[PDB]
Formats: structure tokens, C-alpha cells, sequence
């Protein structure tokens, strides 16, 4: 099956890489960018960005609920469509579909 989990991984080096203070709003906050795999705030928030994905494709994504919940910690359509750049980046260093379509949804509720 699709390493989504490898995806997502490179995903935050991506986002975090070309955005640092986004990783200021996270419980691994200051933590070095290439020790996040041993970091347990890092481990539990990128299984959650996978279960997502996995539930966008699926079909059961809440995309209104995700986009809700990201403006509660106010993060925005600035910050989705930094994040749709770097997600496309990941997904095409693993040979996996685009999410385009998915990051999509959540823009058309922010
Ligand atoms: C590909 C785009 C993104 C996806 C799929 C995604 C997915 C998620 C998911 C599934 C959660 C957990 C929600 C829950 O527990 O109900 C979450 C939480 C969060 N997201 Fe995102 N996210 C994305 C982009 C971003 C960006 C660009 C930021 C910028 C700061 C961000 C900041 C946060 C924060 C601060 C939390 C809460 C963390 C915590 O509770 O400690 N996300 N995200």
C-alpha cells in the first residue's frame, strides 16, 4: 500500500523547512527538524495527518471540521495553500497520488 506515513513525514520536513514558525503552534515546538521521529508530540500528530489523508480517500474526511479546527488555532487559507506546496512535493518523492484535491476541500471551508 501507498507509505503514507513516509509521506507525511517528509511532508512536515517540507513544512516546516520552508515555514519554521508554523512549528511553533505544535507541542514538538523547538524541537530539531531531523530528531521529530523520536519526539512523541511529533509521533502522535503525524499518525493523525495519516489517518486524515487515509479518511479524505476513503471518503469519511470531515473536511468542514478539520478547516474549523485549524481556525481555531488560527491557521488559514495563507497557510494551506503554503502547505498544498509542500504535500505535493512529498507525494511526488514517494511516487503517491497528489492531494491536491483533498487540501482543496479544506480550503473551500476556510
Ligand atoms: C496538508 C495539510 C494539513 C493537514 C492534512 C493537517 C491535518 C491535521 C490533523 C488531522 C490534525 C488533528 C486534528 C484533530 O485532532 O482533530 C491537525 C492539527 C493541527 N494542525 Fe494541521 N494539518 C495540515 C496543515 C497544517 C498547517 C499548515 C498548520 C500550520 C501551523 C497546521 C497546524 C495544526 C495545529 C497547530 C494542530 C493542533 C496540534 C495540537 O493539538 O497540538 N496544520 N492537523
Amino acid at each position: 500500500m501507498v507509505n503514507w506515513a513516509a509521506v507525511v513525514d517528509d511532508f512536515y520536513q517540507e513544512l516546516f523547512k520552508a515555514h519554521p514558525e508554523y512549528q511553533n503552534k505544535f507541542g514538538f515546538k523547538g524541537v530539531a527538524l531531523g530528531s521529530l521521529k523520536g519526539n512523541a508530540a511529533y509521533k502522535t500528530q503525524a499518525g493523525k495527518t495519516v489517518d486524515y489523508i487515509n479518511a479524505a480517500i476513503g471518503g469519511s474526511a470531515d473536511a468542514a471540521g478539520l478547516a474549523s479546527r485549524h481556525k481555531g488555532r488560527n491557521v488559514g487559507s495563507a497557510e494551506f495553500h503554503n502547505a498544498k506546496a509542500c504535500l505535493a512535493k512529498a507525494c511526488s518523492a514517494h511516487g503517491a497520488p497528489d492531494l491536491g484535491f483533498a487540501i482543496d476541500d479544506i480550503l473551500s471551508h476556510l
